[PDB]
């Protein structure tokens, strides 16, 4: 067990990069993915 704490969800979409919300997938997924680019990376899991 853990001190009391709390768990957030207000929209369906909730990107984890970074910590926004958006309505839709189709502009999470356009948002996530641009996280990615130019840096260094590791193993890919998924
Ligand atoms: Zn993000």
């Amino acid at each position: 067990g853990s001190s009391g704490s709390s768990g957030t969800g207000q929209r369906p979409y909730e990107c984890i990069e970074c910590g926004k919300a958006f309505k839709t997938k189709s502009s999470l997924i356009c948002h996530r993915r641009s996280h990615t680019g130019e840096k260094p990376s590791g193993p890919s899991s998924g």
